[PDB]
DNA sequence: CGGAATCCTTCCCCC
DNA sequence: GGGGGAAGGATTCC
């Protein structure tokens, strides 16, 4: 079992210099403007050359534009990005047919089908990187290991630009040297959860009462964590598909008014519906993100297909709903369809 | 900002 | 008691 994983470079940014290489070497910031005052919205991904000063993915443009005023700083195009993703996808397919598209920049392989050992796998990797670099001009980093979390771990350790192995005796180290937020699906929440039980190895979760953990994380979350743990997590690389399709956007005030944020709404479900072609869905939620950042949803589920007027008309019941039952005023608000016949 | 998956918790109907 | 859903939120990741 060998798994070849591969993360493109700060991918959105990368993209924008691609198109205009007189970027390369200056710091980019790829942002997204949320439109409310000037420079309102957050960094969606930065260059090395800005991230190197702390300009990240998540922070505020206005905070950024204070650490470095002279940057680049350009608006998201998440559409060419995406092509230009489909098109790098399109040259990994050739290195095997079990082909995991886990994001807009990052896919696992399974190629025990193709290659023999390590020293192989390693070789298919520059390969790749080559091949890549050659055909798009992007550069990428890849892991190599027995399972896609240790895969995806390599990359991590050999970003940008690199590639990795971990193999079988470094896994065994790694469980208990790595640190468990370090384990991909531990966010800060679960992080605090496992410190106030002792765990910040991976190992540790040996030494608990699997209730215990269970209790305290759920128990999927304990499964995946004590299966890793046990040099014995085996997830296998499978195709996946779109489960839902949306699009929430900020307004220019803050509002209560039905009237008011009714466009808004509006705007959401049009491009939602674009973006869902062909596909139909059965349900539909209205999102809400209020004032103090909350986020309070309500759905429906329709025994049939959503027409466009249909979710027009069905939103704003549960837009209704919401306003009805929460009593903040409403920042950002948007559309979510699912359960595609 | 924004997009989305997966999971957990509660509730519900009902055999 | 437990199958079987749906709803709304938690949490994660890019
Ligand atoms: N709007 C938005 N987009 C994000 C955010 N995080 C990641 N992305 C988008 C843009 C990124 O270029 C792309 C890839 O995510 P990554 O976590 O792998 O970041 P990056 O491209 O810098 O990867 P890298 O560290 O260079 O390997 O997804 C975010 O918080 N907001
Ligand atoms: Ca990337
Ligand atoms: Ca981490």
């Amino acid at each position: 079992m060998i798994v070849l994983f591969v993360d493109f470079d700060y991918f959105y940014a990368q993209v924008e210099e691609v198109l205009n290489p007189s970027l390369k070497g200056k710091p980019v910031v790829v942002c997204v403007f949320s439109g409310r005052f000037e420079d309102s919205g957050a960094v969606a991904t930065a260059n090395y050359e800005a991230r190197k000063f702390g300009v990240k993915a998540g922070i505020p443009i206005v905070e950024a534009k204070k650490i470095l005023p002279n940057a680049v700083y350009l608006p998201m195009r998440k559409e060419v990005y995406q092509q230009v993703s489909s098109r790098i996808m399109n040259l990994l397919r050739e290195y095997s047919e079990k082909i995991e598209i886990a994001s807009i920049d990052e896919a696992y392989l399974d190629i025990s089908d193709k290659v023999r050992d390590y020293r192989e796998a390693y070789n298919l990797g520059l390969e790749i990187k080559n091949k890549i670099l050659e055909k798009e001009k992007i550069t990428v980093t890849v892991g190599i290991s027995k399972n896609k979390v240790f895969a995806k771990i390599a990359a991590d350790m050999a970003k940008p630009n690199g590639i990795k192995v971990i193999d079988d005796e470094e896994v065994k180290r790694l469980i208990r040297e790595l640190d468990i937020a370090d384990v991909p699906g531990i966010g800060n929440i679960t992080a605090e959860k496992l410190k106030k039980l002792g765990i910040n190895k991976l190992v540790d979760t040996l030494s608990i009462e699997f209730d215990k953990l269970k209790g305290m994380i759920g128990e999927a979350k304990a499964k995946y964590l004590i299966s890793l743990a046990r040099d014995e997590y085996n997830e296998p690389i499978r195709t996946r598909v779109r489960k839902s399709i949306g699009r929430i956007v900020t307004m220019k005030r803050n509002s209560r008014n039905l009237e008011e944020i009714k466009p808004y709404l509006f705007r959401a479900i049009e491009e939602s519906y674009y973006k869902l072609d062909k596909r139909i869905p059965k349900a539909i939620h209205v999102v809400a993100v209020t004032e103090d950042l909350d986020i309070v949803s309500r759905g429906r589920t329709f025994p049939h297909g959503i027409s466009k007027e249909t979710a027009y008309s069905e939103s704003v019941k549960l837009l209704q709903k919401i306003l009805e039952e929460d009593e903040r005023k409403i920042r950002r608000i948007g559309v979510r369809f699912s359960k595609f016949i």
